């Protein structure tokens, strides 16, 4: 089972570079607008309204490849800037902006000075951070999902946290998690394992012909949680159970029977065995990802 | 420093613009459209003796579609295990490209496609046993693997089939299989696989570059003594050529390769004691020396 990303071509044709002062980062160019982190206009104590009113259109240099786009308008929306440009992007895909929930997955097109370098698939952690791979220059890189040619943009990268994970906003500029765009002492909160995803991934393992970790027990939802919550697992709800419906129907293993398998895995370990080649329980595939990569 | 690595694929857009659907009878799969040629598995003509099966086929036998666009086939020939279909339209999205034959251990990105439509991209390595551990569903035959170097796409893999263990086999872009496999159903099986020692060393170097260095020690080993241990843990033998490939990582860190081998030998014998190296609890073997630089830039 491979952690697959969505093909990045539709997003690559939207990436541009935005410079203000000596500060450069990425922006997303859709139609006649460029979106980028507002910190492109910047310390420990920024007042963005006060920093922005001091700028004009010609304060911003926007480049698509080696070609300048003229800024003819700007506004700030939460933690993003929206720059109106004189050129409309002919390669703008059909798109939406979406704010995803913790536990959901997405592809990141990692970019440096407006040029795409790599693509990877990740999950938003329950604490709203992402375990990515961002180097100096990657702010403004975006995450997305693709559904029948429509790009749903869900993430724009803003900052690195002390524990070496990442934080960002949705494409309305609102941070995921309790984070702010300045250099404060701010830290990643407590995190949990994404239970729903682990169960999805155990279903993937059954669908791909592996059954070793099954057992003869069932469990109630309550009794499952009492165990799994001891292992730093997210509480599982009836809604999460319901979501596992298609996978359960497809394999013939009732969701609560799979929970009983998981309980035994947590309590007894894997004991030198692997699942889908992994020595550890994987939590970055949603039920939707499994259906995409299985069916 | 980086706390961990992701397996990162190349941006796929240059390759997406080259994917088409090829249909011949009831068989449909993916092709690669570069200039006025479409390259696809020769087994598109099948539901043995391809030479003969292909005499029974004409240009009109082949339906080629690039999204909604019909590309009329105006010539066909077989090259090893590929069909080359000349079409009426040179692909306007052809990137700068090369065809290269990948070596065992090396990595590349795969753009998984379904009936001509790109569905996902992931990074994989050519295993020592000449198979890849991929994700290819119904309709993914013809998907391609590649690397990109300064906007030149080097194609190295085309997917042909899945083996009984669930691993995958394919050819280079001249149609010559990787490993002993054939494009026909036989009892063919993947040979036992080994861990890619070169890449494991590379990723130990990446760990050090990123400040994770608890596993280092003040001792060295000979190549032979390391190989006795490695081989006992089902690792590939390290050759002098491999030692030279690690030269740039070794120079940067001032850690001699055989000194890193000494670190690795202790890790294999003693395990990791529950610690992580670059955020992994296992020794990773799908990042090459080149991949390490790329992720560290």
């Amino acid at each position: 089972f491979r952690k697959m990303a969505f093909p990045s071509g539709k997003v690559e044709g939207c990436m541009v570079q935005v410079t203000c002062g000596t500060t450069t980062l990425n922006g997303l160019w859709l139609d006649d607008t460029v979106y980028c982190p507002r910190h492109v206009i910047c310390m420990l104590n920024p007042n963005y309204e006060d920093l922005l009113i001091r700028k004009s259109n010609h304060s911003f240099l926007v480049q698509a490849g080696n070609v300048q786009l003229r800024v003819i308008g700007h506004s700030m929306q939460n933690c993003l800037l929206r720059l109106k440009v004189d050129t409309s992007n002919p390669k703008t895909p059909k798109y939406k902006f979406v704010r995803i929930q913790p536990g959901q997955t997405f592809s990141v097109l990692a970019c440096y000075n407006g040029s795409p370098s790599g693509v990877y698939q990740c999950a938003m952690r329950p604490n709203h951070t992402i375990k990515g791979s961002f180097l100096n220059g990657s702010c403004g890189s975006v995450g997305f999902n693709i559904d029948y040619d429509c790009v749903s943009f869900c993430y724009m990268h803003h900052m690195e946290l002390p524990t070496g994970v990442h934080a960002g906003t949705d494409l309305e500029g609102k941070f995921y998690g309790p984070f702010v765009d300045r250099q404060t002492a701010q830290a990643a909160g407590t995190d949990t394992t994404i239970t729903l995803n682990v169960l999805a991934w155990l279903y993937a393992a059954v669908i791909n012909g592996d059954r070793w970790f099954l057992n003869r027990f069932t469990t109630t939802l309550n009794d499952f949680n009492l165990v799994a919550m001891k292992y730093n697992y997210e509480p599982l709800t009836q809604d999460h159970v319901d979501i596992l419906g298609p996978l359960s129907a497809q394999t013939g293993i009732a969701v609560l029977d799979m929970c009983a398998a998981l309980k035994e895995l947590l309590q007894n370990g894997m004991n030198g065995r692997t699942i889908l080649g992994s020595t550890i329980l994987e939590d970055e595939f949603t039920p939707f990802d499994v259906v995409r990569q299985c069916s």
